[PDB]
C-alpha cells in the first residue's frame, strides 16, 4: 500500500509514534517519505548483503529475519516480510525498538541527511490527528 501523507501520519500517531522518545510525528513522516516514498512494499538491497524493508526500511542485519542475511540478528523477532504489509503495526513496533537503541532517529540515514534539523512540522500540516 502506498500511504497518503496525512493518511500515514494518522496511522503513525494511532500506533504511538507522536513524540515517541521525543520525536515529534513530523519526523516519522519525513523519514518514511524519504526511506520508502510511503510504500509499505519498498525493499532495497544493501551492498553488505542485508536488505531494508517497508515504510521505514528496517534492515535485516539487526532487526528482522529474511533467511539470507549471514551472521544477522532478528532483534524484532519477526520475518522481514511482516514489514511489507499494509498494516504498519509491525514496522512501527520494530521502529520503537530501533529508535530506543541509542542513536535515536540517526539510525535512519535518510532522516539524518534530509529531515534532521528541518521544518518537520510541514509534513503533518493540513492533516487531521
Ligand atoms: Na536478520
Ligand atoms: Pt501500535
Ligand atoms: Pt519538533
Ligand atoms: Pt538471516
Ligand atoms: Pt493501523
Ligand atoms: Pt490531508
Amino acid at each position: 500500500k502506498v500511504f497518503g501523507r496525512c493518511e500515514l501520519a494518522a496511522a503513525m500517531k494511532r500506533h504511538g509514534l507522536d513524540n515517541y522518545r521525543g520525536y515529534s510525528l513530523g519526523n516519522w513522516v519525513c523519514a518514511a517519505k524519504f526511506e520508502s516514498n510511503f510504500n509499505t512494499q519498498a525493499t532495497n538491497r544493501n551492498t553488505d548483503g542485508s536488505t531494508d524493508y517497508g515504510i521505514l526500511q528496517i534492515n535485516s542485519r539487526w532487526w528482522c529475519n529474511d533467511g539470507r542475511t549471514p551472521g544477522s540478528r532478528n532483534l524484532c523477532n519477526i520475518p522481514c516480510s511482516a514489514l511489507l504489509s499494509s498494516d504498519i503495526t509491525a514496522s512501527v513496533n520494530c521502529a520503537k525498538k530501533i529508535v530506543s537503541d541509542g542513536n535515536g532517529m540517526n539510525a535512519w540515514v535518510a532522516w539524518r541527511n534530509r529531515c534532521k534539523g528541518t521544518d518537520v512540522q510541514a509534513w503533518i500540516r493540513g492533516c487531521r490527528l
